[PDB]
RNA sequence: AUUUUUC
């Protein structure tokens, strides 16, 4: 698949898959358009430090693979996966970090 | 080598 995965459509910035808390150091481009190509057809992608990027062809491929591959391993660590408009993590680069509104009370 | 963009 290609090299972009950074347009601002309304179609797609939810046609996109956000692939934080990323084993980057082990993984690669050609890695990433393989797990998740499982999920939907690929036609942009991404990867970078701690996180990555996928570009899916419709928002229903991207809802299969940030339900069908969040919060699995790779490479030893796991990744926290999210629709690339719709951010819920507070970006702790830890995921240890709590909103204000999630605290333990 | 480590969470929103070209590895």
């Amino acid at each position: 698949a290609s090299n972009v995965t950074n347009k601002t459509d309304p179609r797609s910035m939810n046609s996109r898959v956000f692939i934080g808390n990323l084993n980057t150091l082990v993984v690669k481009k050609s890695d990433v358009e393989a797990i998740f190509s499982k999920y939907g057809k690929i036609v942009g992608c991404s990867v970078h430090k701690g996180f990555a990027f996928v570009q899916y062809v419709n928002e229903r491929n991207a809802r299969a693979a940030v339900a069908g591959e969040d919060g699995r391993m790779i490479a030893g660590q796991v990744l926290d996966i999210n629709l690339a408009a719709e951010p819920k993590v507070n970006r702790g680069k830890a995921g240890v970090k709590r909103s204000a509104a999630e605290m333990y009370g």
